[PDB]
């Protein structure tokens, strides 16, 4: 919620996962989320609704994008984050 | 040996096709199989229990439900619920798995009915213990089937998980088969003075189709070099191996060889192997249009002819599909009855059996000719090699060591 | 050891059929072949090979494509053989799709089927695919009574779990009364599998429940339901065949004994030949581009046997063409 980055599942463990989801600071609505997918995270932050943890922007990864900056649907992640970090 | 590489050096490899993931069951495959998706595509358990969040201690006081073979929508933001995993179902909100309530010191109040309020589990374990993470066999993107193999039976079901309905393999030869002689009647009519039935056709059709290859049947042929050209054209027409039996042991009269040569114009590599009494054996091959197509001659007799499509016939059929190394597999075994020992070498058909006790196998000759009063239930399961007669060495007592082939299922 | 003995002692035999002599090739006998005309009808002396009323092959002893050749010599083209059983596939579990479909949610794919298929499909018989069966009480009634209508053996791959509320041991002995033989037999504990025999005014019928883990399902295919199509067939011995075989690496080993799927080799300096693992469940291997041929028969974990070496000899089942 606080720090900015990607929220990520609990059982998933570290590997590649697709992008699909966008968060506001000052938007709560957001629609649901399946296993194997993260949202990005912005400083300050609603829950994604359907995530448990919040992991580091610098603990990421980039991938291959859209010729104008149109998103890279791709993250990967590092390390084994524990369910509940941000109240 | 060298019929056995001149064999392995002409013969070409067909081309390639589509088919489905039933029929298969043999075929090489020619392009490389890709994943899509992974596998698991969620996480999962192993064990069947409770699913409690980690950094807790004996200390839960809810459940609100369970497992079932979906995905489950439910998870409340305290800290302090269970979910109650089953053997196999996803993993809501949690980090720790079944935590063994069989053997754990479990259950509370509860309900009368299917219901449970609390666990109390006094153990603590590491964060991950018995869920299956996702990915844990096949990844998104990998190669798991790659270009070459042999597409086996457990082969099959490696493309099923994965979801590829559509391969590309090799193609199949088709092959066709004459005999030859004017002494010869079918197997279904009563005999006139001064002929023989002919067997070398059905020993034969048998052979080629046990390993599944599609067979044509041509039937006798005279033995006059004129209907051996209106014979072999068609044979060269809806097929690509064309086999002959018998023949070719006349010399003077050899139509075989003429026909081919002044006529199809098609070459012939060599006309006999090193061997004691019976000589055909010819290999040829002929281009037409851009496709080149395999002819052979067998000897006649009928214990010579098996042998003789086992050991550089059988072994290039192989090669035309998909083999890497197209080659008969020779084991060692040990010998049950003297034999007596010719000048040159033969070749005997025998039974191969294996004892729980001692190491090699137990062999059997079946007899080399003839072929009368079988014994044993056991049909015939190689062939076996024997040396040549060495001064003293004249005759082969019981054990020692054999080179035996193999010809069928072992 | 005594699952094996179970299952061979209570499996019938079929009748008798006439049929051509082309398509004879894997059927055991019934009748007896005698002798038509010697061979040959003339001096060269007449009658070296065959005598004339003098039996040629006997009764029970398996045809091969050598032992065809002497049926069309003598001239008896048609015979009487033992006919061939029909076998049935089904799969349960309500967490399975059929593989030419895309992913819903917590679903996966069939794969123990068509796997069972092509096994069975290879040695000869025939078989008849039903689908994907429901843990619906109703929807396994229907799926068993059409099994035990048009087909012999029946084979049933998963849904052996939940033994508090098991589905399949309840159909076997209220609606369909059958008896139940043996249902967890592994020496120490393994996986389930179940036997049962039911017999409805004739013929006996048998049907099979496997388990639906896919590696340890070809295990149980290839020593109980194998051994035992081929006694329905009239073969004398239905025993496997097991070998001897040195180790092509040196694998650790755990208390309970495991199966694993290996590749036989053979060289041309050595008597014995080696064996190279495959794996349990793994994400399959680059290299060793030839298919499985056996079952290696990992020994229990003894104080000796804690690991093996590359040196060690064991034992594996012949499982294909070698």
């Amino acid at each position: 919620s606080v720090k900015d980055g990607y929220a990520v599942r609990a059982a998933d463990g570290p590997g590649d996962r697709f992008i699909i989801g966008e968060s506001q600071a000052g938007e709560q609505p957001t629609q649901t989320v399946m296993p194997g997918q993260v949202m990005r995270v912005t400083t300050g932050a609603p829950i994604p609704c359907g995530a448990d943890a919040v992991v580091q922007v610098e603990d990421t990864e980039l991938i291959r994008e859209s010729d104008d900056g149109t998103e890279e649907l791709e993250v990967r992640i590092l390390v084994q984050a524990r369910p509940g970090q941000d109240i």
